[PDB]
This record gives structure tokens, C-alpha cells and sequence, in this order.
């Protein structure tokens, strides 16, 4: 439905149809062409409480910019997913992501067998 962009340099991040919500608190994001558009750099831990095991920070890739956008961790199966920090983001125009989730209806679920088909374990 909505666009959002980097908040710092305002390129565009990702759709609010490629965000699915974890555990009522991170926001997750579907698709592979969204990994072209942040790079990472290791930063790995155990799992914590939640399944969560960090992997990586995520950085915008325009290089003037390379604002903090979240991290990467494995949940399950899913390694390498993208978890984005929802204050470094704004909606296309302006509003910011928090404010327009504030506002809007909840995005959707986590569904672990959607997640299988886009990403099948063969
Ligand atoms: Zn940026």
C-alpha cells in the first residue's frame, strides 16, 4: 500500500506489503531485491530470549548516507532477515513510519508457512 524511504536521505527502503510483523514487535521485511538496497556489517550473538540470532547491522547503501536501518538475525530456519528499526524510516510523501503505523491498520502477521513458500528449504 505505502512506500517507505530512508529517513536520512529519504531512497526508497521498502512497501508496507513487504513488512511482516514477529511476535507483535519486529518488523521484518519479505523479498530479495530489498537486500540490494542496505549493506551490512557482522555483528553476531546467541540467540535471545525470542529465537532471535543476530547476524549483522544493516546500513543504506547510498554511501553519503549509510544510515543505521536495523539489523539481520536467524529466526528459525531464516537466516540473513532483515529486521528493520521502524524510527529510521518515513513514508513517501511527510510523515514518519511510526507515526504513520500509528494511524493505520496493523500490519500483517508473521506466517511461517507463507515464509516456507517464498524461501523453501529445497
Ligand atoms: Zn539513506
Amino acid at each position: 500500500q505505502k512506500n517507505l524511504l530512508c529517513g536520512k536521505c529519504k531512497a526508497y527502503a521498502c512497501s508496507t506489503d513487504d513488512i511482516r510483523i514477529i511476535k507483535d514487535s519486529h518488523h521484518i521485511v519479505l523479498g530479495e531485491a530489498f537486500k540490494e538496497r542496505y549493506t551490512t556489517k557482522p555483528h553476531k550473538k546467541p540467540m535471545q530470549f525470542d529465537g532471535f540470532e543476530k547476524k549483522s547491522k544493516m546500513y543504506c547503501r547510498n554511501n553519503n548516507c549509510q544510515h543505521d536501518w536495523g539489523i539481520t538475525v536467524k529466526y528459525l530456519t531464516f537466516d540473513n532477515l532483515p529486521v528493520i528499526k521502524i524510527k529510521s524510516f518515513v513514508m513517501e510523501s511527510q510523515m514518519d513510519f511510526q507515526k504513520w503505523k500509528s494511524i493505520n491498520s496493523s500490519l500483517k502477521n508473521f506466517d511461517v508457512e507463507e515464509m516456507s513458500n517464498l524461501y523453501p528449504p529445497f
